[PDB]
């Protein structure tokens, strides 16, 4: 039936640079692709303690972990075993900009993730470089096709200390490695990403995400 098992492993390395600060971060986790649920342990291996809010990274740490109903084409599960890639722009309300990419493959029971994350133009006094973020709010990703490429848009925000939000707009493009994987119709994916636990300087983080695809109806 499926290259994708009900329980899968996740292995990840991210390398990147934010405002000139270099880092390498590993991840090891598990998830339930058909339930839309994943968790992982992250550990900063180089560049810790990170001089910027860990939260900006967390959506870069795989839409295979989204619960798809039968009446929406599941591009991500159909991309396996060969896998798929994504590229994402993040634009923050104070001029901070990030570009991230993940190349996702599958070896047996495990998704492998080659993640890159680059950010620049964050103000030194802003909540990212001052580490004032608390969490991402739950969000809805709008999926559609633009110029033949599956595209997801998110308009979201980070909650900050002090009853304030910090707006970010995401655009992600998604591409199957196999030629011929059919594009889906437009739809939504509801997301909620959470840091479940952390150590003092976020050198160790446990991250969870729940995602469900839907058409806007009950």
């Amino acid at each position: 039936m499926s290259a994708i098992k009900p329980d899968m492993k996740i292995k990840l390395r991210m390398e990147g640079n934010v405002n000139g600060h270099h880092f390498v971060i590993d991840g090891d986790g598990t998830g339930k692709p058909f339930e839309g649920k994943q968790s992982m342990d992250l550990e900063v291996k180089e560049g810790g303690p990170l001089p910027f809010a860990f939260d900006i990274l967390t959506t870069a740490f795989n839409r295979v972990f989204a619960k798809y109903p039968d009446n929406i084409q599941d591009y991500f599960k159909q991309s396996f075993p060969k896998g798929y890639s994504w590229e994402r722009s993040l634009t923050f309300e104070d001029g901070g900009i990030c570009n991230a990419r993940n190349d996702i493959t599958m070896e047996g029971d495990t998704f492998y993730n080659k993640v890159r994350f680059y950010g620049t133009n964050f103000p030194a006094n802003g909540p990212v470089m001052q580490k004032k973020t608390l969490k991402w709010e739950p969000s809805t990703e709008k999926m559609y096709v633009r110029d033949g490429v599956l595209t997801g848009d998110v308009e979201t925000a980070l909650l900050l200390e002090g009853n304030a939000h910090y707006r970010c707009d995401f655009r992600t493009t998604y591409k199957a490695k196999e030629k011929g994987v059919k594009l889906p119709g437009a739809h939504f994916v509801d997301h909620c990403i959470e840091i479940l636990s952390h150590d003092k300087d976020y050198n160790k983080v446990k991250l969870y995400e729940h995602a469900v695809a839907h058409s806007g109806l009950p």
